[PDB]
């Protein structure tokens, strides 16, 4: 027999005739397509590990950038949440001229009015 | 060592005998890019098999409650979005906007008020 | 003994009495709850693999959409970064009337003035 230790847990004894099972945990209980870790096998019995095309988490952190249930947040910077967009006391650039009533307007549009 | 079996998500067992080799592999997300294995599997000391994410992960969707990342961009369900076709402010105000300067910068209320003072 | 080959690495030899350890790597050295890959065991000793509820990476790529240390970027399109927001040379829609000095203004508010002046 050999022993399999997962992180800090007590060893699993693997005897002759024993079965070891690997399981991708389902994020959503009825949904076999909801396993965040996708474990499959190859033609030569290779055990293959990947991510699901769709991953379900509570939070993604990449430096100051956060994705979570509240929205898209840059620590100390802009954000987008259910209550709307905060531009972080910075300019918003690359804005095409607004057309509909609830489109944003840009500097060029303010200037047009200023000359009429 | 005794002969044992490995069952992966209820696949038919893989029988492992004395003399057998078992391979674990991280799948490449991008066909020809060796650096694109989302699951980073390595070996260290003391027969440790170490599992982590790649520094760069490649997926089609991230779901974190009502916040969604996808090939179209960044969406809050029932809220604003920033997607390929543009920003949708979600029928909410946009706050914290510094004064626009270039012709394609957004303007703020302070600037609209400056104009009101200038025209008539 | 049997051998374990992980990707292109040298084989590990597993004899009778050997131990193999599976470990989640900590994303942050001081945080034992920062292991991106969550490995646990079930009530019949199944080895269960999942993601941490909180994952820490340098970049997520979903097609043109990127999450990274600079912020939220659509390649060739809109972005929201440490330096502010770019609207992608497209219109911004769904903007409620600005109120406070640093709120954005919409077409309706520009027209309201035009009708007064």
């Amino acid at each position: 027999a050999w022993k399999l230790v997962v992180n800090d847990e007590n060893p699993i004894d693997v005897n002759a005739g024993s079965t070891v099972k690997f399981v991708g945990v389902k994020a959503e209980e009825g949904n076999e397509d909801s396993k965040n870790i996708k474990i499959t096998t190859g033609n030569n019995n290779e055990v293959k590990f990947d991510l699901n095309d769709i991953i379900r988490v509570k939070r993604v952190i990449a430096g100051k950038a956060n994705v979570s249930e509240v929205g898209f947040v840059i620590t100390g910077g802009p954000n987008m949440t259910v209550g709307g967009i905060n531009a972080g006391n910075k300019k918003i650039t690359g804005v095409a001229n607004g057309i509909r009533e609830n489109d944003a307007v840009n500097v060029s549009q303010l200037n047009e009015l200023k000359n009429q």
